[PDB]
């Protein structure tokens, strides 16, 4: 029923830095409705709500509230401001108390908020991408000449990561588009001009969409990104699946040669040992025996070893 | 020809528990076509038909139909309610009988009613995908390090299980985003103002939109992180494939030194029985002949073991 | 140039059963177009064509063409009525001979056609699904213990029956969806009013539209469930193909202690062998040579064969 | 800077067979743009562009210039009619000089030259998947049984080939539904009404939309037909590849019984050389020692077999 | 904050070749927005965006800023002009300068800029395709045959390459049609019209229409090609990989009937060895002993291995 929250008055002052407060005085003055506030709790799908007089944002480690005069940051009442959330602050408080008198470039509060928003969105994103692609490169460029035990869990560490990645990086440009494809939802956040009876309609909203566009385009190029890296790392398991029964072979072929070997071997042995049976062989006491039966063996071993080998080149072929 | 059926009034009063109902009443004064029946009685696809004076809803275990002054809920005849109608029947009770009066925020009967079954719908989406979701983390975590034969068959039986949920997951959210792209079938159900002689018309229909959007975004979570797990466990899968190859080459491998071995021992063996043969071998009377051809027969095995280890490090670089 | 043709009038009274009939006259006096003839001889393809004064439905086993007044069914010349197309004809005879008088309920004489159509098509499918879906679980429950070689056959004859049955639901979904999807083919459709000189407009087509969405759904419903149990079985091939190689690695790594057995009954027959030989040895007399020399080669048997299983599981580790 | 040009008049009489033209009188008189030229040099992808005088056609082997008067077939420099494109252009002059005065389904000269164009197209594609077809059904037969070497790559020569015929049939089915989805385009063709200064109006183009609908769904049929083949193939070849790991296992299991026969063996010999050595046995002169160590050395041999057997029959249990 | 700047004037003169510009006179007088400027300095994504005064081009080696007057095309500060960006500003010089004045096909400006921009980029388009293209067909040609170690990480090497070229090519032709789907963008490209106080509306964009067709159909051409490559590839590898398994079970197989000979040779060992003991065998002195157990062991060893090959044919039949 509580929450940690930082506020911010409409001449870009932090009155409030990590107070505390209760959901119900976001119904009571806050255009909010009772429904909506299981969304502020506890939700990981980034959105962006458009209200008669408020803007909720739920992009990723942001969780705003933009008003006409007034902007909330809030978080689960038990934590602290984080650091890329503290320099998000910084970076609203600058541009908020810039107090600038333009001519047609001139932006209103809740624009120069959003601004500020989707550009730490996007530096995050960013962020995120170029801590999370180089341990793959070089993963990579090791599995390109051998295949070890560990690379391939590392490997496995890596592709969930990355494509977990870009499964957020693609809602996060889905968020944003669908906000891109609603012309009254557009009209509808011209807060400013709603306060002074001015209504603008579902046919100009110019500045709003240029000001979006930008960042689809910011998201779009990280997805794109994050896309060939996947389809890189998918390129690279497939080639090595079928490197590893390449290699195979040549070893299931090398044992063949030992095989017919030790088959040569086993048939002079075989010779060689029947005559040394304790029985008559008529060549005992002969000056000629001993020589033609080693010549004997040893020919018929190397025939059979040849014989061996010229069948195997020939099924090999 | 009959369904189990509890009826609720318009002061949110139960009159029926578990009655009989006879299909003819629903199409006698309940505003139904004699071809919707059909889907009534046994009907797997979640749905939400919009009549002239009722709303029929078939979501999951809801088969309800709602009117401006009445509420039924059936199912087939014999049958008992289970635990999750009964709940969702008191929720629905509860906030019937609330009878407030309150001001810009004020909801008809049909939408109170149409709030309870999405919302009982969400939660029970969330506790079957927090009850199916918690052994995959386990099994994978185990199929991390070793490889076992019961552990796959595990995982077969759970990937089924969870591509089922997120095929269900989804047909919900394309139930309810069907609904949410017909801007007459959102006119139709203000059917407390056509009980007056007022037509809303298709161009003002923002409550019952701002309804349904929370709950459709409430199912696109839950189909996101299906959609998550669904890949994590891919990519395992994908990866200890090629485990297996890779450590199968490591025994194949291992294979050949005790071939080389066997094949040097039987090299020797050769030699060692050449001179056990009964025959003339003129060196027998000799006091160094043994030591002789037990050195020579030692040289020749060494000498064959170290050419196979050397054409076999050859071979496997 | 003929086809085989029934003909019903509009009293739902059968006046031809299988009579003979020339194309010539289909473009003579029933309004179709010389291009159309060979869509009615040989395709495929089902679809829905919306002609000003005729309809023509090409459904898998029906090829009908309805008028405000006249039902034909058509099929080649040489064949004989089937009796998926006999229970069909009986049904719309039936239907049309009714004469009912109703109030807001009540039907033309070509919707009634076109209903009855749509049930005999479901009705197939439904059918047709329930036949094919049977040998699917008891093959794939005979795979989840054992891998046979006849069992995968059973699966490959299995699954491309699966895909092509969901292919053809897929096609009949698409063929409704796209006649639902047109404003004037739905406004076109109402002949009876056209014979009277009134006509509806591309606005007011809820009869048909409502007639229409029910049996788009029930083809939905058997097309998801023919995905579902594709999915089923690509993931029980994918799971049985990884358990086939990790059994395989069982008899791999028991065959390396046979390997090591061998090898070390050779270390030891090697020195067993070389003791006969016939020269001095210098022990033949002795009454301890013997013993010690067979308990050499039994010690150096042991020892190389727990050295031999000793490196084998540091390998395996 | 010349193409090879075959024209035809209004009154479908040729005037020239395989002329010679410059493409400057493409521009000069037939409403071409200097950018359109490089597409009909060279370019292999369907197209259809409809000029505000004249439609150019670009579909596989024709390329075609098609004016309310006129009507030209073009091609490269060097080459020579093929037998596609002589029966084309019989068939076009045939239906051209028809000088027909029919009713209502009366149809002007470039209609007329557009549907002799489709047809052509529709009768190349449709035998294009008649010649393919037939070797893919006869490889699958033969591979149902048996799996050889060269049977491997026929279906590898055949898969890219089916695999190429869809594409091209999915770029025309495309090609035609890009022109069907275009009012302006629809209405822009009727080139002989705009030489009496009538124009027609994006929303009359009842005619060429029933002519070009007919062609789109004989197409359709041809794609639907070969991506059925194409996952006819994917199945086979999915099954196929656990075949071969599956009848693997076969021999692999064989080969352990003769490794333990060969222990066995080992084991016998062992002792029956150990009583072999030129050493004092004590029982040589005795008359029972020859069988006694006989008997022992089968006996082992038998125990050790019986040994193996039953560990291998508990491993693979 | 400095970018290389060559600028053109609007009489096609050059006046700057590698100038130095500060970017803050892009938004002083080029009518830029601030948020546009990190878009030029570092973007890998092509994108054409429509200004009120200015038309902003970046196609993968061109970043174009084109006016109803001038032309700019700036990259890094520290770099030098390439060749394309060379023959790029000799091409639109050339085209610029022509000053010529035509009828009914003349084009302003900014439009013939354009036209020289797209064609520079389809022309590198198709030149990288021919340069990539070429290595694939014959590494498959050579890996049709045989499959070596090399080659495979060949394939590996040009797959990614291949597949992130066709990912650059769809880019390009999904910016191509971004641009051509917006009406508003379309009429606010006539930069030269709105000098003048006219405006053309959202219903008249013929000539930038036709314009843009032509080059989005040259990169879908591209695309399609590229599509198939992969195809091509894709089937090839999954060829190979069955190609490899079908022929090991050759050597698998051969290695049998080497295992058999091997039996057989020591079963008969076994017998010639078992004669060979120092033990009293009564045959010693006869005269048939010898060739008596020589035909019994050949005899043994020549029926097991014809019942082990017997074995085996049956088993692998
Ligand atoms: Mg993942
Ligand atoms: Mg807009
Ligand atoms: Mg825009
Ligand atoms: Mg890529
Ligand atoms: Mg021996
Ligand atoms: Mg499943
Ligand atoms: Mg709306
Ligand atoms: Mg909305
Ligand atoms: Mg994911
Ligand atoms: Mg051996
Ligand atoms: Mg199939
Ligand atoms: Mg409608
Ligand atoms: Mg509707
Ligand atoms: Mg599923
Ligand atoms: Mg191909
Ligand atoms: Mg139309
Ligand atoms: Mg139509
Ligand atoms: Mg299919
Ligand atoms: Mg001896
Ligand atoms: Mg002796
Ligand atoms: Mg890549
Ligand atoms: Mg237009
Ligand atoms: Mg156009
Ligand atoms: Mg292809």
């Amino acid at each position: 029923p509580r929450l940690r929250c930082t506020e911010v008055d409409g001449n870009g002052n932090v009155i409030m830095v990590d107070g505390e407060l209760k959901k119900s005085e976001l119904i009571a003055k806050y255009g909010l409705l009772p429904r909506d506030l299981r969304k502020i709790d506890s939700s990981n799908l980034p959105h962006i709500l458009v209200r008669p007089s408020a803007i909720l944002i739920n992009l990723l480690h942001l969780k705003v509230l933009i008003k006409h005069d007034r902007v909330l940051l809030f978080d689960v009442y038990g934590s602290t401001s984080s650091y890329p959330q503290s320099a998000f602050m910084y970076d609203l408080q600058g541009k908020l108390q810039q107090k600038q008198t333009g001519g047609a470039n001139s932006l209103p509060y809740e624009f120069r908020a959003l601004e500020a928003v989707l550009m730490s969105v996007t530096a995050e994103l960013e962020a995120d991408f170029e801590a999370v692609r180089d341990p793959v490169i070089r993963i990579l460029s090791e599995l390109e000449d051998d295949i070890d035990r560990e690379k391939l869990r590392i490997l496995l560490v890596l592709s969930k990561r990355v494509s977990t990645f870009e499964q957020k990086a693609k809602l996060v440009r889905d968020a944003i588009e669908e906000l891109l494809e609603a012309d009254d939802d557009l009209a509808a956040m011209y807060l400013t001009e709603k306060t002074h009876d001015l209504y603008r309609g579902e046919d100009d909203h110019t500045e709003v969409e240029l000001l979006l566009e930008s960042y689809h385009k910011l998201c779009d190029e990280v997805v794109q990104e994050a896309s060939n890296l996947v389809s890189s790392i998918r390129n690279t398991e497939e080639i090595i699946r079928a490197i590893l029964d390449a290699n195979r072979n040549s070893l299931m072929l090398l044992d063949l040669k030992f095989s017919i070997g030790t088959l040569g071997l086993a048939m002079g042995t075989f010779l060689a040992g029947l005559y040394g049976m304790n029985l008559e062989n008529f060549i005992e006491e002969t000056n000629w025996g001993f020589g033609a039966i080693t010549g004997l063996s040893t020919l018929l071993s190397l025939v059979v070893c040849w014989y061996g080998l010229a069948k195997l080149r020939k099924v090999q072929r």
